[PDB]
């Protein structure tokens, strides 16, 4: 079966406002949430219901955008970096799971250039 999804709140963490942090959610997250191949990655894969029953054998460390996304809105990272690296691992994971020419290969190939495209204008620290 499924895991519970990833936590998206901390109630033993302080909360900040940064440009960063904005920069991520608005403009970062909210590009790649719009994009024709987003779907797959707008919410945790759904073993069960795929019936990928391998999936959370295999993938001990899920990610996903709606996760991301919620984490960004709750505050929940203080650190840019901890949300970069949650993308880095969606992005990880699809290339261990799956094959090269897969169609979830192929879609997260486009996700993670567009990423890298908007990263590249992520204001200073
Ligand atoms: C191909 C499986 C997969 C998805 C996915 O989500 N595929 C998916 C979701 C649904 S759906 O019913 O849940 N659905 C309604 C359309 C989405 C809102 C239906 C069919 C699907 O192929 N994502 C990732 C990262 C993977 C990986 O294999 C990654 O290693």
């Amino acid at each position: 079966m499924n895991p519970p999804p990833p936590e998206t709140s901390n109630p033993n963490k302080p909360k900040r406002q940064t440009n960063q942090l904005q920069y991520l959610l608005r403009v970062v997250l909210k590009t790649l949430w719009k994009h024709q191949f987003a779907w797959p990655f707008q919410q945790p894969v759904d073993a069960v219901k795929l019936n990928l029953p391998d999936y959370y054998k295999i993938i001990k460390t899920p990610m996903d955008m709606g996760t991301i996304k919620k984490r960004l809105e709750n505050n929940y990272y203080w650190n840019a970096q901890e949300c970069i690296q949650d993308f880095n691992t969606m992005f990880t994971n699809c290339y261990i799971y799956n094959k090269p020419g897969d169609d979830i290969v192929l879609m997260a190939e486009a996700l993670e250039k567009l990423f890298l495209q908007k990263i590249n204008e992520l204001p200073t620290e």
